[PDB]
C-alpha cells in the first residue's frame, strides 16, 4: 500500500523510498521544453511571440524579457542533450519552430533546409543517447505571417497551413520520432490569447483590455478552440492515413487540473466545479472522445458555440493515440455570475465559476506554487494529489487512454541569486510529490501512464515572466548562457532515475 | 566669393562664419530619424527587420543589437521634440512604421488606431513647435506578414498593398503633413536586402552567403527595384490625385554618392566612374525623369532588366515634386570584370567598377569617416565636396529638380565613454564641411535645395552595426534612454541655426 504525503514537509526526495524502479520497467522519464522559450530567433522567421513580445512589452514579461535569444539552444542544442545523458533521461519533449522550417508559414513558400538540419541533428543527438524524442510541432509560435494574413487560429484557412506543414515534419522527421504532439495546452491560446489578451496573439475585446489590437473576448475563444480541434484532428488524419508506417503515435497536449468544490458542503461550489470539468477538460475531451461539446457548454454558450458537421465531428472523435497531460495545479471551484451582455464578458465566464487556492473554511490547497508579489492574494499553491485525481478521470470520464506526462514543474523566483537558485528544494519536493502520487495512481487505479516529462530541463523564457521566474531542473546564467548546471532538482533527479 | 575646405583642419564650425543666415530665409534646417531605428517595437506589428535582425542575429550588429527597445521613441517623442525645439529646428524627417498603423500588413484587415494616434500626437506636437514634418511612409521596415506571404517588394502585389498603406497615411495625416517621402534609399534594399543580403530581407543567391533563405543576387535586385520604382510611381500618383486638396507634395528618397575615377587619366577608370553613376543614380533617376532604365544598364543587365509597359513608364516618369536626396559619402571607381555566369554573381558587378576610397597615387579622399575595426584597408573617408558634385550633377542631369537634402551625418565609435561620445568635434567638422560645400553649390550653380536634415536626431539602432555606433546630434544613454542630450555638435547645430 502507497502512501503519499500532501502537506509539508515531505520526505518523498529520499530515492530509497521512491525512485524509477516504482515504476514499471518501460516507463519513459525526462523533461520539456520548448522552441520559442529555448532556441532564440537566430536563424529563423518571426512568429506571433516574437510579435507580441516585442508589441506589447509589458505583456512579455515584468523584465520586458523575451525569446530573442533566451538559452541559446539553437547554438547550444548539444548542452541540451549533455543534461539529458547526466540525467540518464529516457524521453525529453521539444518543439518545432514552425517558423524556424517554413519561415514564410505556408509550405508552397518554400522551407529552410538549414532550419530542417537543425532538428535532424537534434533528434540524431538524442536517439544516439538513448532518448526517446516526443516532438510538439505546434508549441504556440505560429508564424507572424499566418496571424497577419488571417488572424491564424481564429480563420479555417489555418488548417490547411497546419497540415502541410504537419506533413513536412512527418516526412522529414518521423522515421526517428515516433512520439507527436499536435497543439500544446489546447485551452490556453483560446482562453489566453483570444481571451484575456495575456498570451499572443493578444486579442480581446476592448473593454477588457484597450491595449489589444482586435478582438472579441466573448466569441473568438469558441473559434479558435474550434479550429484548433480541427486541426488537430486533419494532421492525426494525415498522420495515421500517409504515416503509418513509421510505427508512431501522435496525440494532442492539454492542460489539465483538478477541481475541488470551494464549500464541499454547498451544492452551488459542488455544480461549479463539475461545470469546470466541462468547460476547462471537457471543452476539448468531449470532441476528442465523442465528437461533441459537452451539453452544459452547449447550453449555456449557445449560438457563440461552433457546430461541428458530421465529417467533422467523425475527424475529431477519436483523433488520439494517446494524451499528453500537463499538470500544474489544481483549484477550488465556487459559482459565479455569467453577464454575457457585458462588454467585458469573456468565454472564461460562461463556466459560471470562480477559482480559488483557499476554501470557505479558509484552507490553502497545499503549497505555495507561485508567489504573486503585485497582489499576495493571488499566489498559487500546488496539491500533489491532483495528479491522481486528473489521471483517475480521464481513465474513468475518458474511457481509458494512453497518457503521457508531458510536463509537471515549479518555478522559483528570478531575484534569487545562483547558490539560492541551485539550492532548490522546494522543485524537488515538488517533483517527487506529484510522482508519488502518480505511481499511487497506476498502481491503484491502473491508468495507462507511460512516461513523465517534468518542465523544464533548463531556465528558460516563461511566457508573461520573462526571465523573472525559473523552471529549469538546469541552471543557466543569463550573462553566459553556454552552460546548463543541474541544480539540486536536477541532481535528485538523476538520482531517482538511477537509484 | 565662397571657399570651402576640403581637408582637415576645418574652421566652418565657426558660425560667426557660417550659419542658417548664409542660406535663404526659408531653409529648412533640422534632424532626421526612421521608426525601426527610434520607436521599439512596443504597440507594433512585426516587420522584417525584426524578422532579420532575431532570424541573422550576427547580421544586425557586432553586438546583435536589434530595434526591440532602442531609444523607446514611442514612450519619448515628446523628448524628441524638445531635442527639436531646443535646436530651433525647422524640420524634422520621422518615419510611419507600416507595422504601427496596418500590423497585418494589407489595410483591408483592419488598422490599429492607437498607432495612428501615436502619429497624430507627434506631428501636432511638431507643429505647435513651428517645425515642419517630412515624413517617410516607408524606411524598409515592411511588415513580415507581406515578405511572408508573397515576399513583399520581390512580388507586384506589394504595389497594391503599398497604395492602400499610403492612402491611409494621406488620409489620417495629409491635413498636416505637407511634404512627403515614399520609400527610403532606393537602391538599398534591392541590394543589400536582395544582393549581398547584409539587410533585411536577407536574400541572396546560395554561394554569395549560405545563410540566406532564398534568393538569386543577380535577378533580384532588378526586379526589387522595378517594383519599388512602380511601387512608389502608384503612391504618388495616388496622392497628386486624390490628395491635391492637401497641398503637399511627394517624393523618393535617393541615396546618393559621387565618383570620381581611381585614375584620372586612365580611360578605363574614366569609364567606370561614368557606368557607376549610371548603375548607382541612374538605375533609378532615369525613370524617374524619362521612364526608362540607363541605356548602359539595358545593355549590360539584358534579359535581367525588367520592362516598363508604356503605362508603366508614363506613372514612373515625373513620378516626384522634389528629391530627398541623402549624401555621405564619395568614391573612386576603377575597371572591374562582370563575371555574369558565376554563381556569386550578384547585380552590383554589372556595373563594372571596384571602389574604393584611395586612388591610384595613394591619395585618401578626405578625413575619416568610419573605421573598419577587422579590416582597416576597408576604411571609409569622406569628401565634403561631394555633396557640391552631386547636387550640380542633379541639376544638369535630372532636370532642376527641387531638393532637399534629407540626411547627412557622421558615426563615432560605440566604444567610447560618454564625455568622448559627447566631445565629437568629428561630427561638428564633417557637418560643417558639408553645409559649407551647399551652401556653396546653391549659390554658384543655382540648385534648387531648399532644406537640409541632419542625420540623425538622437543615437538610435544602426541597421548593420546594433549600438556600436553612435550617429546622433544628441546622446542616449543606453541603459537608462529617457534623456537626449545635445552633444558638442548638437549645441554647435543650435548655434548655427540661430546665430
Ligand atoms: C455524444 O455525441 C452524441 C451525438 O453523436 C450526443 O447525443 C446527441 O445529443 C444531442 C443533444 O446534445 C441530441 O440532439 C438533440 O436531439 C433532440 C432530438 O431530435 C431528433 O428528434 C428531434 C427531436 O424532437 C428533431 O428536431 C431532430 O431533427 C431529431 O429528429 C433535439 O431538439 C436537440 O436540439 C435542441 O437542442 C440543441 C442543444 O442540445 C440546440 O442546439 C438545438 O437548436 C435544439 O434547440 C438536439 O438536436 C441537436 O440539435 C442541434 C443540431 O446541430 C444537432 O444536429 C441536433 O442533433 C442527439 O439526439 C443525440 N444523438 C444521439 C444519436 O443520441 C451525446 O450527448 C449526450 O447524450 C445525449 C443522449 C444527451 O443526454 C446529451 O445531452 C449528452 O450530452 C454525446 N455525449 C456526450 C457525453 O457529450
Ligand atoms: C528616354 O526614353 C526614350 C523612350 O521614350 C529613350 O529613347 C528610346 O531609346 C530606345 C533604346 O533604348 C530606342 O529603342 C530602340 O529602337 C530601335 C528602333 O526601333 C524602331 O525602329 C525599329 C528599328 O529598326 C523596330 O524594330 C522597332 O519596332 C521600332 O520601329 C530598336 O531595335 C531597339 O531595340 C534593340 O535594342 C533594345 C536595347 O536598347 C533591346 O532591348 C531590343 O531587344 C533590341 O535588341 C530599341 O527598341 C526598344 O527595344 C526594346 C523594346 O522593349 C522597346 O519598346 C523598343 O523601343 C527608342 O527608339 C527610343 N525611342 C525614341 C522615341 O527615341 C531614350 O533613350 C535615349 O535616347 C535614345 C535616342 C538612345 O540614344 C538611347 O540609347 C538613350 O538612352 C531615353 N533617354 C534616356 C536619357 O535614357
Ligand atoms: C458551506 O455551505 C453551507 C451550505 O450553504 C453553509 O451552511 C449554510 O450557511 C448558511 C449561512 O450562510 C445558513 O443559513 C443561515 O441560517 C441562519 C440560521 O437559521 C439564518 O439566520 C440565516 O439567515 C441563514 O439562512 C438562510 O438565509 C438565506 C435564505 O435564502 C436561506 O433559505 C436561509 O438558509 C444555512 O443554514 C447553512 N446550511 C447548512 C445545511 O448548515 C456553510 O456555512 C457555514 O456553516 C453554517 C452552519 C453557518 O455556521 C455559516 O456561518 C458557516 O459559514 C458553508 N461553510 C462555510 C465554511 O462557508
Ligand atoms: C594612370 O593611368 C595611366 C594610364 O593607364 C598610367 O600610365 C600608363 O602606365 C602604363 C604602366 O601601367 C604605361 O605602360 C607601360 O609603359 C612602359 C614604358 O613603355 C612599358 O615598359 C610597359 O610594358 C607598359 O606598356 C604597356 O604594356 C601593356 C600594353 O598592353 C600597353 O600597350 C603598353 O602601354 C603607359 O605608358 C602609361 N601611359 C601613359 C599615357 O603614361 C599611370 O601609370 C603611372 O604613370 C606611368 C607613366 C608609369 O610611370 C606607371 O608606373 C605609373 O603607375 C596610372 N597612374 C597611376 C598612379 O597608377
Ligand atoms: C462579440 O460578438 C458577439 C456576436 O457578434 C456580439 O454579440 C452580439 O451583439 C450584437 C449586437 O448586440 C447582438 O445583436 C447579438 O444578439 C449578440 N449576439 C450574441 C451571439 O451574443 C458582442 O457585441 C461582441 N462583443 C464585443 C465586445 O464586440
Ligand atoms: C476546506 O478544506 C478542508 C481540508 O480539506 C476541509 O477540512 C476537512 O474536512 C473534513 C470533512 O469535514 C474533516 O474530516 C477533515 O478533518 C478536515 N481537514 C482538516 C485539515 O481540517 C474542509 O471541510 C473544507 N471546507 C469546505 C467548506 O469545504
Ligand atoms: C539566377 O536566375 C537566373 C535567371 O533565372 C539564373 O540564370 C540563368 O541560369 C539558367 C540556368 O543556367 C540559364 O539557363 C539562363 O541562361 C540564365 N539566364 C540568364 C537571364 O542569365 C541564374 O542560375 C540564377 N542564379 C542563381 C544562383 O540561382
Ligand atoms: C589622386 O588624387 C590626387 C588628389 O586629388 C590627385 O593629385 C592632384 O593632381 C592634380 C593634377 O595632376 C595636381 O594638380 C594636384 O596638385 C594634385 N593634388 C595633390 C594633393 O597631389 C592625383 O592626380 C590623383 N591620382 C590619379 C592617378 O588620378
Ligand atoms: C527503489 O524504491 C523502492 C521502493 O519503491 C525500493 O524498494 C528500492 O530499494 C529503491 N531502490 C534503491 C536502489 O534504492
Ligand atoms: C502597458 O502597456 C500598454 C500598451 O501596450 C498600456 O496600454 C498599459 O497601460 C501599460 N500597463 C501599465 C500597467 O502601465
Ligand atoms: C496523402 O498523401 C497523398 C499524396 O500526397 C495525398 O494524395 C492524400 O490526400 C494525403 N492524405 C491525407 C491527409 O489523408
Ligand atoms: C467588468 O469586469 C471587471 C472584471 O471582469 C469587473 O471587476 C467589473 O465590475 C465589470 N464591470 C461591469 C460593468 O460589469
Ligand atoms: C562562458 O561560459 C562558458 C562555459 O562555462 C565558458 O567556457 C566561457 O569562457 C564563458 N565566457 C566568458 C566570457 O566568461
Ligand atoms: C542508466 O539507466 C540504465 C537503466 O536503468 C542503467 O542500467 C544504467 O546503469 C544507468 N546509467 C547511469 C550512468 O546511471
Ligand atoms: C552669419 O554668417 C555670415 C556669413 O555667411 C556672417 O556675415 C554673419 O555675421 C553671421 N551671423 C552671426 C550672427 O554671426
Ligand atoms: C553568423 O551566422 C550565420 C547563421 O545565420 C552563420 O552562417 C555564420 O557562420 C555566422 N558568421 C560568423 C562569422 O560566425
Ligand atoms: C481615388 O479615390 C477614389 C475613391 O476611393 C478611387 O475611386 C480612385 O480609384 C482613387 N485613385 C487613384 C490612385 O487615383
Ligand atoms: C566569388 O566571389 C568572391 C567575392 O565576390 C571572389 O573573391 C571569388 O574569387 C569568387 N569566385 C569565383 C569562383 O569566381
Ligand atoms: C533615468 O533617466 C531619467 C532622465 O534623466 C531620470 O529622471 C530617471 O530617474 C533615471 N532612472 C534611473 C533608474 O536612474
Ligand atoms: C528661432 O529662430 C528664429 C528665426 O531665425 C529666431 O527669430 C528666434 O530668435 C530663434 N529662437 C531661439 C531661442 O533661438
Ligand atoms: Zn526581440
Amino acid at each position: 500500500e502507497i502512501t503519499c504525503q500532501e502537506n509539508l514537509p515531505f520526505t518523498c526526495g529520499n530515492t530509497d523510498a521512491l525512485n524509477s524502479s516504482s515504476f514499471s520497467s518501460d516507463f519513459i522519464f525526462g523533461v520539456a521544453s520548448s522552441a520559442y522559450q529555448i532556441e532564440g530567433t537566430i536563424g529563423r522567421g518571426l512568429n506571433i511571440w516574437d510579435g507580441f513580445t516585442h508589441r506589447y512589452p509589458n505583456k512579455s514579461g515584468p523584465d520586458h524579457g523575451n525569446g530573442d535569444t533566451t538559452c541559446d539552444s539553437f547554438s547550444y542544442w548539444q548542452k541540451d542533450i549533455d543534461v539529458l545523458d547526466e540525467l540518464n533521461a529516457t524521453g525529453y519533449r521539444f518543439s518545432i519552430a514552425w517558423s524556424r522550417i517554413i519561415p514564410r508559414g505556408k509550405r508552397s513558400r518554400g522551407v529552410n533546409e538549414k532550419g530542417i538540419d537543425y532538428y535532424h541533428g537534434l533528434i540524431s543527438g538524442l536517439i544516439k543517447k538513448g532518448i526517446t524524442p516526443f516532438v510538439t510541432l505546434f508549441h504556440w509560435d505560429l508564424p507572424q505571417t499566418l496571424q497577419d494574413e488571417y488572424e491564424g487560429f481564429l480563420d479555417p484557412q489555418i488548417i490547411d497551413d497546419f497540415k502541410d506543414y504537419a506533413d513536412l515534419c512527418f516526412e522529414e522527421f518521423g522515421d526517428s520520432v515516433k512520439y507527436w504532439l499536435t497543439i500544446n495546452q489546447l485551452y490556453s491560446v483560446p482562453t489566453r490569447g483570444y481571451g484575456s489578451a495575456l498570451d499572443a496573439p493578444g486579442r480581446c475585446s476592448p473593454t477588457v483590455d484597450p491595449s489589444c489590437y482586435a478582438g472579441n473576448s466573448s466569441t473568438e475563444p469558441y473559434i479558435v478552440a474550434h479550429h484548433q480541434l480541427l486541426a488537430h484532428a486533419k494532421v492525426v488524419d494525415l498522420y495515421r492515413k500517409n504515416y503509418t508506417h513509421q510505427g508512431g503515435k501522435i496525440g494532442p497536449t492539454m492542460i489539465t487540473r483538478w477541481f475541488l468544490p470551494y464549500n464541499d458542503t454547498d451544492r452551488h461550489s459542488i455544480a461549479a466545479t463539475e461545470r469546470m470539468k466541462e468547460f476547462f477538460l471537457g471543452w476539448f475531451m468531449g470532441p476528442l472522445t465523442n465528437g461533441t461539446y459537452p451539453q452544459i457548454m452547449i447550453d449555456t454558450v449557445g449560438e457563440r458555440l461552433p457546430s461541428f458537421s458530421p465529417e467533422e465531428s467523425n475527424l475529431v472523435k477519436g483523433s488520439y493515440d494517446f494524451l499528453g497531460l500537463n499538470y500544474y495545479f489544481t483549484q477550488y471551484a465556487q459559482p459565479s455570475p455569467n453577464p454575457v451582455n457585458s462588454t467585458n464578458h469573456t468565454a472564461m465566464m460562461d463556466a459560471g465559476a470562480k477559482l480559488t487556492y483557499i476554501n470557505a473554511s479558509g484552507h490553502y490547497i497545499g503549497p505555495l506554487f507561485e508567489k504573486d508579489k503585485a497582489d499576495s492574494t493571488d499566489n498559487i499553491y500546488y496539491y500533489p494529489k491532483g495528479i491522481y485525481s486528473v489521471m483517475d478521470y480521464f481513465k474513468n470520464k475518458y474511457y481509458n487512454p494512453l497518457i503521457y506526462v508531458t510536463e509537471n514543474g515549479i518555478s522559483t523566483p528570478g531575484d534569487e541569486n545562483r547558490n539560492q537558485s541551485m539550492l532548490d528544494y522546494t522543485r524537488i519536493d515538488y517533483l517527487c510529490s506529484h510522482l508519488c502520487f502518480l505511481n499511487k495512481v497506476i498502481k491503484e487505479k491502473d491508468v495507462n501512464v507511460k512516461g513523465y516529462l517534468a518542465w523544464a530541463l533548463g531556465d528558460n523564457y516563461e511566457f508573461n515572466k520573462g526571465f523573472t521566474v525559473r523552471f529549469g531542473l538546469s541552471y543557466i546564467d543569463w550573462n553566459n548562457v553556454t552552460d546548463r548546471d543541474l541544480k539540486k532538482s536536477g541532481q535528485w533527479y538523476q538520482t531517482f532515475i538511477s537509484p
